[PDB]
């Protein structure tokens, strides 16, 4: 079987329009993957300890210590938008559809190849690559999800984003329990705080091996591996955004006085004393019915502490925020809303002809207004009594704990039974698509890394590796790691991701926002005279929708 | 499958005579194609700007600037008469048949082979070619015609014309929108005219990729690719020519005086005063019924401006002419009729044992008389009144715009509702056979490059390419283009083109014109003592037919 | 010859003498294969006389043009392509709170490139022979009939059997939608007022 | 109008297919190409001529 | 009508509201309206 | 209304209705009227008006 192909390369995106404005979107993607043999054939238990950085008072946030198990296997991950759609497809989806559903997924490996490097050490010296028609590529598909879930998108180590550029997988490794203590401090702080790595707790040790828990497949050149189809069980994702905040819900006040001259500087007027109006309020001790005072059904969005690090058994970590963008973009407070920032390079969006190790990056700012503008907040004594007196107001300007740079908004939290929020929006092309759910008794209401969370089981991970190619002399009783013939593999990967979407219709007299090419961005969607490419990020929920 | 053939070489032309003088012509052609790996694996957007030539006033016509997208794929094109018929077959068709119909087409690729070059850098140094039995040739067949149509015959880059000489495909590339302005001038012109390349308009950008729009097939040595049969939908092509001009339509004038002595110098005579004749005329203010004045049903052929360049969004271009040959060959005005000129070499007709880059060429002169002889034209005042006075005649000798070298015939146009013309005739062997039709709302009545225009869809293009053969060290994050093992492919191509023709019968007492070998041309159809070949062009429509 | 340095100012190069190239041409007396000389299947768009008024039984009238927009918008010659202009008011698009009888208007410029840029045209003697000599070129700059403001492009017409063009595009919101056809024996291939 | 074109066998008038645009008294029968018919005795001309 | 599909790697031109035209699709404080003209054939297609 | 059918074909139904106001004719007869702005075209070079 050494002389014939076992597959077809396919990277077409098909749109199947069904009855009732429902679209069937089939995303074919295939790639050439290159794989080298492991540096070592054993599992290593390694600890990282950058105490040199955190030993400097006021550097707590740069903590990198952890323990991980380094495995001799590689992970083939394709969970990122860029792997399946090009800017052309994204425009069609984002401008036309109103919601997206994740249906099924499947992959395949074919046309496997294993070559061997012959070191013609002489003259230059030279190298020679020869096919080893009996060598084997090892393939393991963790279908029961025994292994820990490690989504490569998190560290931008997913499959490349160009159908015509070869790619590679990432070495697989997972976390291993450890106990760590780090006490906070600042520049002034005297002495040394407490920076200790206690070790490992016995009741939390879990050493996993692929050999012991998954059936391994041996593929030779004439072999091919296919996965069945997997059907997702997730909630639909909306491609629309809400714009109403608590201030724009319900019946506005009737204006007894209207403008008589064109110009947005000629205002209308309610025309009724603020303390003589009618309506409902949740302030029992006053008669002022203001647009900031009148009652609204519940609350859109919430306030959370910002640049807050909490600590537990293995060190400090940032407190996540699930928020939109409340606040005119020019003003914002991306910390308060927790906008994500993405760093990546060459293989996932950064200009292909660039040089150097500095990544490319961007901070995604959503369209939905479910965020907060802290500087606008304030708290006041119940006696009310305006104008409020300095002693009856806490401003995002008054210091807390004596600190001049810390607010109350800084540790404030207004999440409660009246809180309404929206899920996270897709992020093309660097975003992760789906995510496994936490196996805790009570689950989160959403995840901040991906729009689709598998309610049942997610698709298990696919691990690949080059089987050992031994020489004439091998001795099992040898501390010093043995010898293998330098071997590497090249194989084609192919996958299919099917979504189901719904076509939108016009409902307002005015046009809506739409993605479009133009004089300015034009050259971000075409190659350079040298063949340099790049994939600029786009936004997914242009197009408003009512909230209430 | 590495050890057995997947095909049969066939280059026979079969003629199947059916009932009623209808012939079924099957043209088998097969070739050995050689293919090298791409210089680069990326798509490049390149601009050409020879402003140095056009910067010289009076060189407008040498404008070469344009933008194109260079692809890493190759085009296998067989659309030219020489690929299917030898001079022997062409004589049989041209002398016997009266019309030709294009029925179907199909191709196949078999006995694929991929070798690898080993640079034995030592002593000479030497080279070594080894088979890589796992390497793959990539094949893409654009059946829906998503890609731009680029007929290689246009630049003489079609498949070779000899069954026993290996051939090659051409690198594929297509046009990319650009905006260009060039103001005309002449030697005297002072200053610098205006020669600007504005750039690209966003609303016209179309970047195409084969990977994203066509399924790619991977063939190894034991593999083979076949196309189904494609049936053309075109008008029949006539292998006959008309000779009547407006002057030879209808009933000639009755001669009251006939010659009494043999000799074409002893003329006959109508014998009736020109102003006392009977008949119809379209000159209401005179009584002269002349052979140039009497009425004819309509008009054969038309007058078009010659050596006329028009301009639009991307620069100037020549105004096409669709015309026969009106005018005794010795006299003619090939500019006025727009005779095509063909330049080619070594692989398509030029003497095989020649050396140097100067091509071979010829200007094809048709047999059909549907052309014009400008120097014969003239326009005159309606008062008539002969002999016409200099002030009442515009001659192709009087200057226009003050220019001494410009006529009125030079910008003249007599196309109208009474215009009758014929399609273009085949041109063996360098002519293109079929052509795709423009996708505009109103189509042209004919094309000047090929006799057969597909009314439906034309057969989609076939692209071929060597899949990347990587070495042990490949790094996706590398600006500087990676490294591949030098690989090349050799495969056999085979195609079948079926026409349907109709046998002619004698109808005039006299013999007709026929193609024939003779003392003079004899050696243009045989090899030299060194094995040098050449394929001289022939004409297709010898044999008259009435027009009216 | 391909570019080795990024930048649209780093051009590629055909790399073959213009008189030593291969391909097809419709100029029998020269060996120059240029991008403006090489053969193309037919012709997209056509040239028509501009600001031409013809006369018949009831007075003069403008000669219609059916054309796209050939020419970088900044440059154009809306007369040459015959772009339509629409004047209307209050009830059909003009600002409702406006006053006075002066209508509102606009000249529609299509996206399709089926137009012409006259100043780019030129005609030359068949002997070719470059650089062309003033006596063998008629430029859209040389006067006709002695008039200093009249070209040849001004009365030029390149419509013929190889002409390809497209129909008219919708014009929102002032455009007419449908139209009755002329009751003549031979009909027009299109109308310039409705799609 | 009153255009003669030439080809392989000599010059010939350029045909016109036109109606009559223009108040009859004025016209330009050359411009519209009105046909003229000459005949006699057996096809319309006065028999006793 | 017939729905379109993507065929080129790059995005295509599309009509969209923006900071500049925004107020040509809404009433004035006095109730004044207007209907600005738009173009119909944004989106290229091959000719040949 | 936009009705999406199978195969990407849309059925678009455009309903439009209006209140129309109509006054009686100035006259109940048909008039044959001629317009003659010779005053404008009497100025050489104004043919187009
Ligand atoms: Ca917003
Ligand atoms: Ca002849
Ligand atoms: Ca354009």
């Amino acid at each position: 079987g050494v002389g014939i192909s076992t597959g077809t390369f396919n990277n077409q995106t098909e749109f199947k329009f069904l009855e009732n404005g429902w679209v069937y979107i089939t995303a074919n993607s295939s790639r050439l993957v290159h794989l080298n043999m492991p540096e070592s054939e054993n599992y290593r238990r390694v600890v990282v300890n950058n105490m040199d950085k955190t030993a400097v008072n006021g550097n707590m946030a740069l903590d990198d210590i952890h323990a991980e198990i380094v495995t001799p296997w590689s992970l083939v991950d394709a969970n990122a938008w860029g792997v399946w759609f090009n800017p052309g497809d994204w425009q069609l989806i984002v401008n036309t559809m109103s919601e997206l559903h994740l249906v099924s997924f499947e992959q395949e490996i074919f046309n496997v190849v294993l070559k061997t490097v012959s070191e013609s050490a002489t003259q230059p010296p030279t190298k020679v690559y020869n096919n080893d028609l009996t060598a084997s590529l090892m393939v393991a598909l963790d279908s029961n999800n025994t292994m820990p879930f490690t989504p490569a998108a998190m560290r931008s180590e997913t499959l490349g984003f160009y159908p015509w550029k070869p790619t590679i997988p990432t070495p697989w490794r997972y976390y291993f329990q450890w106990d760590r203590t780090l006490i906070p401090s600042h520049t002034g702080t005297s002495g040394t705080p407490t920076n200790i790595y206690h070790g490992t707790d016995p009741d939390d040790v879990q050493f996993y091996t692929i050999e012991n828990s998954v059936p391994v497949h041996l593929l030779r050149t004439g072999d091919e591996f296919a996965t069945g189809t997997f059907f997702f069980d997730c909630k639909p994702c909306r491609l629309t955004h809400t714009w109403q905040t608590n201030r724009a819900l319900g019946l506005p006040p009737f204006l007894n006085s209207l403008p008589q001259s064109e110009g947005d500087t000629n205002f209308g007027d309610i025309g009724v004393q603020q303390d003589k109006r009618r309506g409902v309020t949740q302030m029992g001790n006053t008669n002022y019915i203001t647009e900031a005072t009148i009652m609204r059904p519940a609350e859109v969005g919430y306030s959370a502490p910002y640049y807050s690090f909490e600590a537990s058994t293995q060190g400090p970590f940032k407190t996540p925020i699930a928020a939109g963008r409340g606040g005119a973009q020019t003003d914002e407070n991306q910390a308060a809303d927790g906008n994500p920032r993405y760093a990546f390079g060459r293989q996932h969006g950064q200009k292909t002809t660039t040089t150097g190790e500095t990544p490319e990056r961007f901070t995604y700012i959503a369209h939905q207004d479910t965020g907060r503008y802290p500087e606008g907040d304030w708290i006041q004594n119940i006696n009310f009594n305006l104008p409020v007196t300095n002693d009856n107001v806490l401003l995002p300007t008054d210091p807390i704990g004596g600190k001049t740079g810390i607010n109350y908004t800084n540790i404030f939290n207004t999440y409660g039974p009246l809180t309404a929020l929206n899920n996270v929006p897709p992020v093309y092309p660097n975003g992760q698509i789906w995510d496994k759910e936490f196996d805790t008794d009570l689950k989160p209401r959403l995840h901040v890394n991906a729009p689709f969370v598998c309610q049942n089981n997610c698709p298990g991970q696919l691990f690949v590796k080059v089987a050992p190619n031994l020489t004439n002399q091998y001795d099992p009783d040898a501390s010093a790691n043995m010898s293998r013939i330098v071997t590497y593999s090249d194989f084609w990967w192919k996958g299919k991701l099917v979504f189901k979407a719904k076509l939108r219709a016009s409902h307002t007299w005015n046009p809506i926002q739409q993605m479009s090419i133009n004089v300015d961005n034009q050259f971000n969607y075409v190659p350079s005279n040298i063949g340099g490419m790049k994939i600029v990020y786009e936004k997914s929920q242009l197009a408003p929708r009512k909230l209430y």
